[PDB]
C-alpha cells in the first residue's frame, strides 16, 4: 500500500534565496505527484527541520532522502547519516528510521542533469 | 568567425571531490563540442584560476561564464562580477573583458534540470 516520500536535504545557509530555491524544487516536485509527500530539511545544527525531525513528522512507508549537494562534502558523508543513524561515507544507503524504510540517495552533483543545467544557463531553453 | 568559450565558475572549496565534479562537467562539455574551449575557474581568493585569469588565457571571441551555484550567494552577485569588472547583482550580464565579449549567465540552481537531478537521485535513470 506504500506511501512514498521525498526529503530534499541542504546545508546550513540561511541566505533567503537558498531557502527559496529549496522550496522551488520542493513545490515543483509536490505538484508533479511523483511522491505522496515532499519536504525540505537541513543537515546543520540550529536549522529546522533537521532530516531526523522531517522523517519523524512524515507518515510515509518509504522515504527517499536526496542531498541537494554538488559534491561529497562532510554534510553528505558525515552529518546527514549521523543525524539519521545511518553509516557514514558515500553511496546509496538503505535502512530504517523508527520503523520507516529510508534510502539515502547520492548527492546530485555528478548527474548528467547538472551538466545540462550548466549548458542551459547558456542556452536558456524553457 | 566566432570561437565560443565557456568558463564554469565555482567557489573556494578545496575538497578534492568538488574539484573532481567541476572537472567532470568541464570534460563532458569539452567532449560534446558545444564550445570551442571549456575551462573551470573559482570566484575566491587564493584559488586558481580566478575567472579573470581564465578569460585572459582564452583566445575565444565570446565567452559565457556560468556560476555552478545553487543560489544567488555573494560569490555570484558580488565576487564573480567584481573580478570581471562587471555590475554586481542578479541576472544575465553582457559586457567585455579585454576586448572579448563576455556574458555572465545566471546560476544553475532554479533550472528545471536541477529539479530533475533531484528526481534522478531517486530514479537513477542512466
Amino acid at each position: 500500500g506504500m506511501r512514498r516520500g521525498l526529503v530534499i536535504v541542504g546545508h546550513g545557509s540561511q541566505l533567503n534565496h537558498y531557502r527559496e530555491v529549496m522550496e522551488l524544487h520542493r513545490k515543483r516536485i509536490e505538484e508533479s505527484g511523483a511522491f505522496d509527500e515532499v519536504k525540505i530539511a537541513f543537515a546543520a545544527r540550529k536549522r529546522r527541520p533537521m532530516p531526523d525531525e522531517a522523517i519523524r513528522e512524515m507518515n510515509c512507508d518509504i522515504i527517499y532522502v536526496v542531498p541537494l549537494f554538488i559534491s561529497y562534502g562532510l554534510h553528505v558523508t558525515e552529518d546527514l547519516p549521523d543525524l539519521l543513524g545511518f553509516p557514514r561515507g558515500r553511496g546509496i544507503k538503505e535502512g530504517e528510521f523508527e520503523g520507516k524504510k529510508v534510502v539515502i540517495c547520492e548527492p546530485i552533483g555528478e548527474d548528467y542533469f547538472v551538466t545540462y543545467a550548466i549548458l542551459n544557463s547558456v542556452f536558456r531553453i524553457g
